[PDB]
């Protein structure tokens, strides 16, 4: 209720486990995820894109709030997600639909903003990298993220089963899932000898030993635009395993990997579709990317590539007076996607990876997305 040159957008939504309230939605189409510090995300009336304010994202050195895969690893996040559900997506349904969705982390499957498996889509967004950004940042600024099968499990007998939502809710009563791995659900004892309770009543557990159950969770993003090691890069990832193997690292290093030569494992491929030295990426101007994706088609339980995907990217900006359009990924056949039931959704902002704490600050704007 007081206009400034930068206005913090501090509401955050857990899109897997919670519907977005009307007052958390941004510009009618986004919700924010990651650290809620006022400076992390602001509407920027000082740097306009298409004559409208843009979104200024910033993580400072201390803003890593998240844990990485490797021990003692951290990561930092302030992003917008184009995919979330609202209370209107559940209105009129039985009350247990939303309750069980929060439990299985499937609330967002009931909302807008995801494209289907194996579909064709066009995306466009714009970014502004100021001169002030350090050439050693390690950050992803736009990504298309997958949607894991939340009730797909491996039993303690090594068999892969797709549970119903109800069956999974039952499993969760006796299994404490540490990200993707099931653990004995041990009642946690307070120092008094008594069962500890949540802040707001709920009973609290902790993981005992691995109990044999696994669930699909996480995984690399199928497409990511970022900077790392002094390079701008576009990286596409493919996972054709029905149940993702979280331990199968297959993640191409941009600086060591040539373009369009996939790094592969039995089931995964990570491909650098494009890279450019940081010094050569245009600074202090708005750059517009137009991305066409034909998502790879996978064979589900057969774990096959039914049809490879395709990626095309144009990069447009003004230089010294005129329009420049560079066809930086030219209609490339590529493996891109994940073998899941559900498809993919877009996010932009700062996703600080590779255990980096170098500050990051840049602006993003102008997203649209069309079924074509
Ligand atoms: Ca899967």
């Amino acid at each position: 209720k007081n206009t400034q040159t930068l206005m913090p957008l501090t509401e955050r939504v857990n899109v897997q486990a919670d519907s977005a309230r009307i007052n958390q939605i941004i510009d009618g189409c986004w919700v924010a995820v990651g650290t809620n510090k006022p400076h992390a995300i602001q509407r920027d009336f000082t740097n306009l894109f298409d004559g409208k304010p843009s979104y200024r994202f910033e993580l400072k050195t201390e803003d890593n709030t998240l844990e990485g895969y490797a021990k003692g690893e951290t990561k930092g996040r302030a992003e917008f997600s184009y995919c979330y559900a609202t209370s209107d997506d559940f209105k009129g349904l039985p009350a247990d639909v939303y309750q069980k969705a929060q439990i299985t982390k499937t609330v967002y499957h009931h909302g807008k903003g995801a494209c289907p498996q194996g579909s064709s889509r066009d995306y466009e967004f714009s970014v502004y990298i100021p001169s002030s950004l350090d050439s050693n940042v390690s950050t992803i600024f736009a990504q298309w993220h997958g949607m894991p099968d939340r009730t797909l499990v491996q039993t303690p007998q090594g068999e892969v089963k797709k549970l119903t939502v109800d069956e999974f809710v039952e499993l969760e009563k006796t299994t404490f899932f540490k990200k993707n791995a099931g653990h004995e659900k041990v009642v946690r004892l307070d120092k008094q000898g008594n069962p500890m309770k949540d802040k707001n009543g709920k009973p609290v557990y902790k993981a005992g030993k691995l109990n044999g159950w696994l669930v699909e969770q996480g995984g690399y993003p199928p497409l990511a635009f970022g900077f790392s090691g002094g390079l701008f890069y576009i990286k596409a990832n493919s996972d054709r395993k029905w149940l993702t193997d979280k331990d199968d690292r297959c993640n191409a290093n941009p600086g060591k990997t040539p373009v369009m030569k996939p790094l592969t494992s039995e089931y995964k491929a990570s491909t650098i579709a494009y890279k450019l030295p940081f010094a050569d990426f245009p600074k202090d101007c708005w750059i517009t990317f137009r991305v066409h994706i034909d998502w790879t088609v996978y064979g589900k339980e057969a774990e096959t590539i039914v049809k490879p995907g395709m990626l095309d990217v144009r990069m447009d900006y003004q230089e010294q007076g005129k329009k420049v359009s560079k066809h930086i990924v030219n209609n490339e056949k590529i493996l891109i996607g994940r073998n899941d039931e559900d498809g993919y959704y877009f996010k932009f902002g700062i996703y600080r990876v590779g255990d980096s704490t170098v500050p990051v600050c840049y602006n993003l704007a102008g997203y649209s997305e069309r079924l074509e």
